[PDB]
């Protein structure tokens, strides 16, 4: 469903899991799992990797910070078509 809330910009604060807030560092397909994944970087050491899959590093990040998760499994915090 290509409407608007999809893809996630490269550098936006998104929710991963439903509690851990992290900014998007990478967006696109991977070389391990089929489909499109999004590399979300957290503020605390609550990650699994540092944006490196089998040596393939899409984005430079410190150890235990970046967490690769499916795009559909990512929630956005920012709203574009909003006013308040």
């Amino acid at each position: 469903g290509s409407s608007g809330s999809s893809g996630l910009r490269l550098g936006d604060r998104v929710l991963v899991g439903g509690t851990k807030t992290g900014v998007v560092r990478y967006v696109g397909e991977t070389d391990f799992a089929k489909g499109e994944w999004c590399g979300v970087e957290l503020d605390e050491p609550l990650g699994k990797n540092d944006g490196a899959v089998a040596g393939t590093r899409y984005f430079q990040c410190p150890p235990k910070f970046g967490l690769f998760a499916p795009i559909h499994k990512v929630i956005r915090i920012g709203s574009g078509p909003s006013s308040g």
